[PDB]
C-alpha cells in the first residue's frame, strides 16, 4: 500500500523536516482553569456565536504576545528579529490534511473581529478556497489538538517562528481551589520554543500571563 | 570510568542516532481510566494469567491500528508505505540492556495467543535466546515504561516506523466522573509520531479510539 | 371453518412431524442476567443499531459453539457428524407464518456483520424475498420467543440438528447478587437437545459458558 | 468430522430411543427451599462427609417413594407392576460419557449407608470398574444436572421405569417467606413421568411430600 506524497501532505512534510533540523526546542506547560472562559463564551452565544473558547483563547494570546514580544520573533543567521505584527497561524484539520491558515494583523482585531476571521478561514480551509496569502506569513502558530480530544501535546514549531502554542482538551478535571479538591473545566497549554531565541524565564512569564488572563478574562481590560 | 559501548548497548545507540537525525516528531497524550482493564485482567487470572494489563493494552492497540492504518507505516524517500501486517515491537528491560522483541503478525493473534507470544518473548529476552528474526521487522513499537514506575514519558521512534506508543504507570489518580472527583486507576498514553506521515487529526482519532477501547473493553466486540 | 394447509404452514408441519418421531429430546435451562448485555447494546446504538440484544446473544452463541462443537452436529444412522460450519437458523414470525432463515458461515462473521445479515434476513422474511438457499442448511437453530413475550419455552429441534436454543423474554426479575435480592433484566435460556448426540454434561458446559459470556461480554475477548 | 457411536455412547443412544418411542410423558416441577438441607449437610461434614446434599436428597426421595409406591413401577403390555425394591439409578458424568449406576435395595439403607454406596458407585464410574449388575435393574432414576450448573431441566425416563427426577442447581434465589422477599438456597425438582402409570394427583402428592421433607428434614423421623 504505497501512497505518493503530494499537495497539502507534501507541504506539511517539507515544513516539518525544515523545522526539525534547524530549531533546538524546549517545552513548557501550564494547567489553566477554564470555568470563566466557558462562562464568557456562554454570554456571547446569542450575539456572537463565532466567539468560541478557541477564539477567546486566541484573543487573550494576542494580549499576552503584546506584553511578551520575544515570543513573536525569528532567529536570523546571528540576530533575533522581533515582529511588530502578530500574524496568527492555526491548524485546521481538513479532508485533504492539515492546513495552517493565518490571521494577518491579529493585533488590530477585537474579539468579535478575530472570531469572525477565524470562522472565515476555517470555512475556506474546508472548502479549499484559501489563497496562498492566507496560508503564509505567520509569526506565531497555535495547534488546537484539544478540540480533537488530545489532553496534552507537543506540536512542531512552524519554521521560522520562535514558538508554537498547543491547546490541550478542555474538560472537567480535579484541581485544588482554596485548599479543597474540586472539579473544574481545565486545559493544559504547552509552548514549544526555539531556545536560541526565548529563554525559560521569558516563556514562563508569557505562559503565566496567558493562564491568568484565561482564568479571569475581565483582567484583560487593564490595557484595553 | 570508561565503558566501551558494545553488543546490545551499541545496537541501542546506533538505532537512537538514526531515528533522531531523520524523524520530525510530534507528541500527543491522552489520560485513560483503567478500572475496567484491571477488572478484565482479574477475570482472566484463573484460565490465562499471561493476559496482563500490558497484553490487554496490546490487544486493544491492534484493534485501533486496524482502524487507523496510517499509524502502522513508513516514510520512504516521497511516499508513505502503509503496512498490512502489524509486527509489534515492545521494550523488554534485561540485565544486558534494552531489547526490543517483535510479535510478528500480531493482527492474526487473539488475546490469549498475543499474551502467550509476549510471555515467550520476555522469557527469551531475559535468557538471551532470541533469534535475530525475533528482534527485527517491527512496524509499530510500544514502550511500557509505566511498568518501571514512570508516570508519563516520551520514547524514541523505532526507525523506520511512523510512531511509538508510550504507556505510563497505571495507578490510582483523581479524575472527574459524572461531575464528581473520584479515584480510579489511570494511565497516560503518549504517542510520538513522524509528523511527515501522520497528522494531528490522525493521531487524535487513533488515541481516542484506543482510550475508549481500554475504558470499555466490551466495545472491542463491535468488529470481532 | 376448514383451512387447508399450504406453503409456509405445510413446510412447518412436515418439519415438526419429522423431528417429533425421530429425536429423543431432553431439555436444560439456565437463568441469565442481562444487565451487561443491554448496556452493551446501548453503547452500539449510535454506530450500529442493528446490534440488538438478539444479535449480541447470537454472536456469543457462536463463541460457545466453537468451544462445545458437539452441540453443532447431526445423528447419522450410527455416527455423530460434527459440523465445522455454524449455519445459524432463527425463527422469524411473518404474516404468512414461521420462516426459519439461515445465517450461513456465522462462525466467520464479526458482531456487526452477523447483526447486518440477521437484519437482511428478517427484511427478506417479511417481504417474501428469501431464496431457498437462505431457508435451508442450518446446523443449529435459535427460537427467540422472548421477543414475543414468552418467559420460557420449549421449541422443537430443527431436524436433523442436534439442538435448538430457546431465548425467553428479557425483563426485570428478582435475583440474588452478593446475598441481596435485587432487580435485574434477566432471561431463561432453554436448550432442547437430541440425547443420543449430546449428554447432560455437554449441554451444561455449553449453557454455563454461554450464560457467563452474556453476563460479562468483555470475557468474549479471551480467544478473539 | 465423523464420530462412530460405540460403547457407553451407543448404550445411551439405544436407551434414549426406546424411552422416546414408548412413553407418553408429562412433567411436574416444584421449587424447594434448601436452607435446612445444607445446614444438615454441614452438621455431618465431620463424621460423614460422604453425606452430601445429593445423598441427603436421595435418602429423602427413598422415604417419599415408600409413601407413593406408584412412582416406583413399570407399565407392562395392560398392567402396572409396582416394585417393592427401590433400586435407585443416578447419572454419573464420566470422561467416556454418561453412566447410570444403580444403588440396589436403597429402601434398606440408612443415610450413611446410602451416601457410602453412592460414593463407591461414583468412584467406580470414574475408574471404569463398575460391573454390569451395578449398571442395570433400576426402578427409579435421578438426574442431578444441578451439580453441573443447570437451573432446571427435563431428563429422559430410564425405560422401563415410570418416572425420573431431575434435580436443579442449588443456589441462592429470591423467595417469599412470611410475606417478605428473602434470599434462600433453593432448587427446582422436575419429575418426568409415564402418564399411563402415574396421574397428576399422584405425582403432585409425591413431589409435595418430597419438598416438605427436604425443607424440614427432621419431619423424616415421623416413620423412622
Amino acid at each position: 500500500d504505497v501512497r505518493p506524497v503530494h499537495g497539502v501532505h507534501a507541504r506539511m512534510a517539507e515544513k516539518m523536516t525544515l523545522s526539525h533540523k534547524e530549531i533546538p526546542t524546549a517545552k513548557a506547560s501550564v494547567e489553566v482553569i477554564c470555568a470563566e472562559l466557558l462562562r464568557l463564551r456562554d454570554r456571547f452565544v446569542s450575539a456572537a456565536p463565532e466567539i468560541t473558547p478557541f477564539a477567546l483563547t486566541l484573543r487573550l494570546l494576542v494580549i499576552a504576545l503584546k506584553h511578551n514580544v520575544i515570543l513573536n520573533s525569528t532567529w536570523v543567521d546571528p540576530q533575533v528579529h522581533v515582529h511588530r505584527g502578530v500574524h496568527l497561524g492555526f491548524g485546521a484539520a481538513t479532508e485533504r490534511g492539515l492546513l495552517v491558515p493565518v490571521v494577518t494583523d491579529a493585533q488590530d482585531k477585537n474579539t468579535r473581529e478575530l472570531a469572525s476571521r477565524v470562522a472565515e478561514l476555517i470555512t475556506g480551509a474546508r472548502e479549499g478556497t484559501l489563497t496562498p496569502a492566507e496560508l503564509r506569513g505567520s509569526t506565531f502558530t497555535v495547534s488546537n489538538f484539544g478540540a480533537l480530544g488530545v489532553d496534552d501535546g507537543v506540536p512542531v514549531i512552524n519554521h521560522p517562528e520562535a514558538a508554537i502554542l498547543g491547546l490541550g482538551a478542555i474538560k472537567p478535571r480535579p484541581v485544588v481551589v482554596g485548599g479543597e479538591v474540586v472539579a473544574r473545566p481545565t486545559m493544559t497549554l504547552t509552548c514549544v520554543f526555539d531556545h536560541r531565541v526565548v529563554d525559560g524565564a521569558q516563556v514562563a512569564q508569557f505562559m503565566c500571563e496567558l493562564r491568568d488572563l484565561i482564568e479571569s478574562p475581565e483582567t484583560a481590560l487593564l490595557d484595553l
